[PDB]
């Protein structure tokens, strides 16, 4: 329990922030790629998953790649994630993450749900296998998932 | 009363479409610009307003032009949009539109409320007095609020 200074206290400093601008363009050729692919993995070791999305709604966990009700939320939470890049130390990061917090907050999203996505997403980083991609990203998106998911609170206020 | 075809049945035409294409962006150079814009007029006839958006929460109706928990619906909503504007007769335009259909369905929107947006949209493509800007846009974008507001349906299906 906390009551602090509530900024992304810290976007990691501009020597590692620098590496997710120019990650990010080469990830983001593939808006339906890099994210449905982030999506379908998390669907494999959860099962929780695939029932909490709406649009998903529980016909067919595993079949996927793409098709049609899925390759929309591959774009839309795409463009809205480069928002999040573009306002990095841009003020409206508080207001513009807290209007998706009050979305995942709803429903049941928290702690657990959270370190799927993460950890998935580190695994897609290793499909670009441009040989051993430093350790400053490997400290960075770990350092950035780390203070960007919904700068942390969802149901943490008490 | 109807089950149709659901498209967003005939959007405009080749002729008239590409100035939707080449006029959003001169208005989207101002993404805070135009819509902001855009938004604060509607607040001005319409009570009903500025009450159903949960960021602006009865909070000060008329102070407006910008500051922190607007300058976030600003944006928000506006790259959002230039992805309708991508998906012009990309398949997707269905599943898209309909999420978003999902949200303003729920409150209790409808066509009173849309034929504010629609017609302040118009007075704000008045301020860019470039003189006469011709009539097929005077078709055109009153065209599109026509079909694309949320295919028509919100609730709309019996
Ligand atoms: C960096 C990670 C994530 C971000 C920033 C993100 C972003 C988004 C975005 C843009 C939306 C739409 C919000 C709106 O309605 O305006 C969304 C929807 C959703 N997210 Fe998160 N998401 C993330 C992680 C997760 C995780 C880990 C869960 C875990 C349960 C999750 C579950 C959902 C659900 C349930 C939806 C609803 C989909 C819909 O009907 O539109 N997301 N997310
Ligand atoms: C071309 C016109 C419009 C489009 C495409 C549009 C788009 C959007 C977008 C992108 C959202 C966020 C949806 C999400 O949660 O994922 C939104 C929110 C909202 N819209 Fe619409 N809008 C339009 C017209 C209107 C009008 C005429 C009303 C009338 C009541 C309205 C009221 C709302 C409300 C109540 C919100 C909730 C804001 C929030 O908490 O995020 N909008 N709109
Ligand atoms: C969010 N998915
Ligand atoms: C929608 N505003």
């Amino acid at each position: 329990g906390a009551t602090q200074s509530f900024q992304s206290v810290g976007d990691l400093t501009p020597a590692e922030k620098d590496l997710i601008r120019s990650t990010w363009d080469q990830l983001m050729t593939h808006r339906t790629g890099f994210v449905a692919d982030v999506f379908i993995r998390i669907f494999h070791n959860d099962p929780t998953a695939q029932r909490k999305f709406p649009q998903m709604a529980g016909l067919s966990p595993a079949e996927l790649r793409t098709s049609r009700q899925m390759h929309a939320h591959a774009i839309r939470v795409s463009a809205l994630m480069t928002t999040y890049i573009d306002e990095m130390d841009t003020e409206v990061l508080p207001e513009l993450l807290a209007t998706l917090t009050r979305t995942h907050d709803k429903n049941h999203v928290g702690k657990k749900n959270y370190d799927l996505f993460g950890k998935v997403l580190m695994e897609a980083i290793k499909a670009e296998l441009g040989v051993g991609f430093t350790k400053q990203v490997h400290d960075a998106w770990a350092k950035t998932f780390a203070i960007v998911q919904g700068v942390l609170i969802t149901k943490h206020a008490s």
